[PDB]
């Protein structure tokens, strides 16, 4: 036989700080991750809170780092300017504003934020408003002490730059690169802000976050595998890809929905200390009636329930399951009212009866059930605005 030549590989495939006792240990867990993702730029600019925050000043953030990413355009990842926080987790370990809880457990709230924001040309330095968006959100989580988690939606109402921008709210998602850290006060993970338009916040909300931010992840513009916000995007990702919407669809109907109720314009009719009702008649607008697939398919066939409640008055109604507790409408009184307030209890099966009807979304448009006593009807806004 042949001697053994041996293997030949065709493809060959691609230390503490100075002063290592100043930094306090938590600061240092987080610089640490930051070090490894960035060796060639070990003095980024930063953002720092002169005025600390357990001495009475605004800020929570003490630092925020600012780092050039290349990307990798050969992969769809434009170049962005990477910003980290430090301050929302457990830093020095002192009791000066966290409490200490030793190593197990979250580092003070267990986070810190984290935002990519695509480079335009002709920058040759971090633009400093994204720190001042960050101690915004962390205000926020201080204030409440309420803790965000991955796909989890900020409803901020301003173009988050300030200028006239689309991109207007945000998601949280998890840093694509930065991993997790265990430091001598906790774990730590990274939470990245996710800028979005409106349309795109209401969809996680009527859906799920995380469902929201894997349809983004498929729309470089939006953007991409990395999750980069671009502030210039004029259109969502329903106007650039109306395919996507159908994925939305399919996801409420699989995942079930997150939207327990909406503030709309509605009304609801009797025709004949809660009353029993033998028949009812319930009106909606075109807007109002466009949510009822979501309120069926995806909350009550999902053991769940859904409250529409009218913008102006008293008046609502909440759809029930035979899988909720504490209603006052049962599988033998339906229908059921207390005072202005109307419960409506449907079966699964009737649900997808009345679903074969209700598609979509000439007014007045009416539905009927006789056997179950039931009528829907999508009336002109006229109807509740008088």
């Amino acid at each position: 036989g042949l001697v053994p030549r041996g293997s030949h590989m065709a493809e060959l495939r691609p230390a503490p700080p100075a002063f290592a006792s100043l930094f306090p240990p938590g600061l240092h867990a987080i610089y640490g991750e930051c070090r490894r993702l960035y060796p060639d730029q070990p003095n980024p600019l930063q953002v720092t809170a002169i005025v600390k925050y357990w001495l009475g000043g605004p800020d929570p953030l003490d630092y925020v780092s600012m780092y050039r990413n290349v990307g990798s355009p050969s992969a769809n990842i434009p170049e962005h300017w990477h910003y980290i926080s430090f301050g929302l987790s457990d830093l020095y370990g002192d009791n000066r504003v966290h409490e200490f809880t030793g190593t197990d457990g979250p580092s003070g709230f267990g986070f810190e934020l984290t935002f990519r924001l695509k480079r335009e040309t002709g920058e040759s330095a971090p633009p400093t408003w994204p720190a001042e968006l960050m101690q915004g959100l962390a205000r926020y989580v201080f204030q409440s002490e309420n803790t965000f988690c991955s796909g989890d939606h900020v409803s901020w109402h301003s173009p988050l730059d300030n200028s006239e921008s689309r991109i207007q709210h945000m998601l949280l998602t998890e840093d694509p690169q930065m991993q997790p850290v265990q430091t001598p006060f906790g774990v730590v993970t990274f939470l990245q802000i996710v800028g979005v338009c409106t349309e795109e916040l209401h969809s996680a909300q009527q859906w799920n976050g995380q469902g929201i931010l894997e349809l983004l992840r498929t729309v470089p513009i939006a953007g991409g595998p990395w999750l980069i916000t671009d502030m210039r995007r004029g259109e969502t990702i329903f106007e650039i890809d109306p395919h996507l919407q159908e994925r939305v669809d399919k996801g409420i109907e699989t995942d079930g929905s997150n939207l327990s109720g909406v503030s709309a314009k509605c009304a609801w009719d009797d025709l004949s200390r809660t009353r029993q009702l033998e028949s009812v008649h319930l009106k909606f607008n075109q807007e109002s009636g466009a949510l009822i697939p979501l309120c069926l398919r995806g909350r009550l066939l999902h053991g769940r329930h859904f409250t529409y409640k009218s913008i102006t008055g008293d008046m609502a109604i909440t759809f029930v399951s035979t899988g909720v507790e504490g209603a006052f409408a049962t599988e033998e009184h339906p229908y059921a009212a207390h005072g202005p307030w109307l419960q409506i209890l449907l079966t699964e099966e009737f649900v997808e009866k009345m679903l074969e009807d209700l598609e979509d979304l000439k007014l007045p448009k009416e539905y009927s059930w006789p056997e179950k006593k039931l009528k829907v009807s999508i009336l002109p806004d006229v109807v509740f605005d008088s």
